[PDB]
């Protein structure tokens, strides 16, 4: 069973990747608005993955025996200056939801709650491999 | 090309079902810490079905020419008083709905937007359908 701040740090987490999507979802609302179809279905498509990243964590901590709360999703930009601007600031904003999990993995290791260690160990790697493809996109338009 | 009242009508309708499939979600934490995975499954497919909502909305904004601004998402309820109490307050949100949808017909009558107005015929259709099946489960359940 998952300590009362292991499963808080989770709940926090599920609400992040809640706003991450809405987030992506607002840049695709932009890049539609320039009429850049091809940008826009890469948000749309990275909204819906930000939601079954959310979706995972409440599943988990339900199986833990804690249960989630949702709270209010702040309303997120919606202009940048460009396309490099705005993958910019998606960048930015993996960064931060990088070391979100990581300060929950640390947290795991401290309670010796070697099941949250696993289960986030999928996150680590996936933020690799999402910082990877926005900083490939970023170098393919560079300069 | 859609007048800017009727384009704000449909945004914030948008917004509305995006609140929508959110209250869902949050229905469905309710009922899983209580152990009703079935009412709780329920639940999560209604939360998705409103998302395919808003982007039903969000993609009609586009086609019309308008652009699409998301808002903050305000922080649902996250308990009831048993089964039937949370499904009384889902039909009593779906009237709403009902409402606003019926709000942004006559809005779309009067600026002879004809096209807003076959838009929305599939919602009319669907809220109908949606309100039935609430009753029929709580007419299920009844006392
Ligand atoms: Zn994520
Ligand atoms: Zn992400
Ligand atoms: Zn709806
Ligand atoms: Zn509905």
């Amino acid at each position: 069973v998952i300590s009362e701040k292991v499963r808080k740090a989770l709940n926090d987490q599920l609400n992040r990747e809640i706003y991450s999507s809405y987030l992506y979802l607002s840049m695709a609302t932009y890049f539609d608005a320039e009429g850049f179809k091809g940008f826009a279905h890469w948000m749309k498509k990275q909204a819906q993955e930000e939601l079954t990243h959310a979706m995972k964590f409440y599943e988990y901590i339900y199986e833990r025996g804690g249960r989630v709360e949702l709270e209010a999703i702040e309303k997120p930009p919606s202009n940048w200056n460009g396309i490099k601007d705005a993958f910019e600031a998606a960048l930015k904003h993996e960064e931060f939801v990088t070391q979100s999990i990581y300060n929950i993995l640390e947290l795991a290791h401290e309670e010796k709650d070697h099941a949250t260690v696993s289960f986030l160990k999928w996150f680590v790697d996936e933020q690799v491999e999402e910082e990877d493809q926005v900083r490939e996109i970023l170098d393919l338009l560079e300069k």
